């Protein structure tokens, strides 16, 4: 990778794109050369990975380097150079004052994703860059910007547009279980997940499934149970060695949106032709046999509308101040910001009550600046059910949510800002109800 060749993409302001074929090391082999390279000299390196799995693979490749491997809170006096975080801790750590250091030279693995952390982490990193004050490394097989849903590949890869079932089946699609040899099949949810499981598993198929709560803890039973069939979301697009043969890819997504000030969760749209590619990236690589990528449809690049750029940028403008230059999204993904940089700042005592909302009360972005923005006191918990009348949560049985305050009132939950991610998709009214209820 010649570009990373000497000691050129350290100087600040220079930014690199790595973007090799997937299966080609950029994890495993280059990217812990490039770290030592940087601790030999003496260099501040900051290493963002995108999960805990390849954050602790990190550490351990990191085997003769001496760094601070952050596994969100706190700050040491212990003075090792390269710290090695996940792109999310980096983005929490900066929204207390406590967190906000400076490194000189910056190394992004899968920097490609759009989970709003990783946005807001190379948005952050790019702005610093182009200010000068450190040198750029985004490692990715699918850069933002332009792309090909069928890039190069290490390995011959027969890719085949077929009909693929839109969650449980009774007949056809037999190519589907004739296959011999393991399959990944990306799904566009949690829910159609479970239906595309469940026939599997029915056919005496074996299945693991990936989403954004089960993966940290079982994508490493892939690699020890090498089940017949991951079925996953698009979590698996940022680094997972599913070690497959075949994907199947509806080429799908669940479709978060902000519409009428509430976050909705219906429907899906077609994948992003980045996302299509690393779907597709999980077979291919290597040379010797030829890999199959079985799809459906076409991409669609347009995804402005979602969520997560506002979200992106509700984290970037608590993770930058008014002062100095402003803050941008990286290159070709700032035509998406939806206001003018620094729109979501909040002032330091409501940063702190976003922060903890998220990551004690595993809150969305959206839902957590909403709140911090609109409520004084951190144990009023009133607006839960002041929402309007739309906005009454259905519980599991279909009727209204009623829980009892510490005082004894009787509530319905009802939010004024809803967010129908925080009860479905991995999340449980349950635990809400324990946050609406002051447990």
């Amino acid at each position: 990778p010649l570009s990373v060749q000497g000691t050129g993409w350290m100087s600040k302001g220079q930014i690199t794109v790595l973007d090799m074929h997937p299966g080609s090391g950029k994890t495993h082999r280059v990217l812990p050369e490039l770290v030592r390279q940087c601790a030999d000299r003496g260099m501040r390196t900051l290493v963002l990975a995108p999960t805990r799995v390849v954050l602790k693979e990190m550490e351990r490749a990191l085997a003769g380097k001496k760094v601070r491997f952050h596994s969100v809170e706190g700050q040491t006096t212990a003075g090792a150079i390269v710290d090695v975080m996940c792109h999310a801790t980096y983005v929490h750590r900066r929204l207390l004052p406590q967190g906000r250091q400076n490194w000189e030279v910056a190394i992004m693995d899968e920097a490609h994703w759009t989970d709003p952390h990783s946005i807001a982490a190379r948005g952050h990193l790019y702005s610093l860059a182009k200010e000068n004050r450190c040198a750029l490394v985004l490692m990715t097989a699918t850069p933002p910007g332009r792309g090909d849903p069928f890039p190069e590949s290490n390995g011959a890869i027969m890719s085949e547009e077929r009909a693929i079932p839109d969650g449980e089946w009774r007949e056809g699609f037999d190519w589907i279980t004739e296959y011999e040899g393991r399959t990944a099949w990306f799904v566009p949810s949690i829910s159609k997940g479970g239906a595309v499981a469940r026939t599997l598993r029915q056919r005496g198929k074996s299945v693991i499934c990936l989403n954004s709560k089960t993966f940290e803890k079982d994508y490493l039973r892939v690699r020890e149970e090498k089940p017949d069939f991951v079925v996953t979301t698009d979590i698996s697009e940022m680094g997972a060695n599913l070690d497959v043969s075949r994907v199947i890819d509806g080429r799908t997504n669940i479709k978060p949106e902000e519409v009428d000030g509430k976050v909705e969760l219906t429907g899906t749209r077609k994948v992003t032709t980045a996302s299509a590619a690393q779907r597709r990236g999980r077979v291919g690589r290597t040379s010797g046999r030829t890999d199959e990528y079985i799809y459906s449809g076409q991409c669609d690049d347009d995804d402005t509308s979602l969520v997560q750029w506002k979200e992106a940028q509700i984290l970037l403008d608590n993770i930058t101040t008014l002062r100095g230059p402003v803050a941008t999204f990286y290159g070709p993904e700032q035509v998406k910001m939806p206001e003018v940089a620094g729109h979501y700042r909040l002032n330091e005592e409501k940063r702190k009550h976003f922060r903890h909302l998220m990551t004690q009360c595993d809150f969305t972005p959206w839902l957590a600046w909403h709140v911090a923005t609109n409520t004084s006191n951190v144990l009023d918990r009133s607006w839960t059910w002041q929402g309007p009348e739309e906005n009454a949560i259905d519980g599991a049985d279909g009727d209204l949510v009623r829980f009892k305050t510490p005082g004894g009132s009787e509530r319905v939950l009802q939010p004024v800002w809803k967010d129908c991610r925080m009860f479905r998709e991995g999340r449980d009214v349950k635990d809400f109800i324990l946050y609406a209820s002051g447990r």
